[PDB]
């Protein structure tokens, strides 16, 4: 099962927190103020979703963390993080969500 993480410094430190571990995810789980990491790394699918109002530190932290997941969770070494902006989501990303519209 995929997991969805929030990457945010809104609470006073940069934090990577779990927001969803049941599949499929709510489309409204993606909040424009932050970045999110969708981890389905077992088959090499890891996404960074960049909320339009996230800040530079959050974007940088989400990319670094998603890349770190490859090493720390022992995902396939050729895994490439898929980076998506809010509003530029691909079918492969949307398939993880319930009734994306
Ligand atoms: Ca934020």
């Amino acid at each position: 099962l995929a997991k969805l993480y929030k990457v945010s410094n809104g609470a006073g430190t940069m934090s990577v927190s779990l927001v969803a571990d049941e599949n499929p995810f709510a489309q409204g789980a993606l909040k424009s103020e932050d970045c999110f990491i969708l981890d389905h790394g077992k088959d090499g699918k890891i996404f960074v979703w960049k909320g339009k109002q996230a800040n530079t530190e959050e974007r940088k932290a989400a990319l670094k963390t998603a890349s770190d997941f490859i090493t720390k969770m022992d995902y396939p070494k050729q895994t490439q993080v898929s980076v998506l902006p809010e509003g530029g989501e691909t079918p492969l990303f949307k398939q993880f969500f319930k009734n994306w519209r």
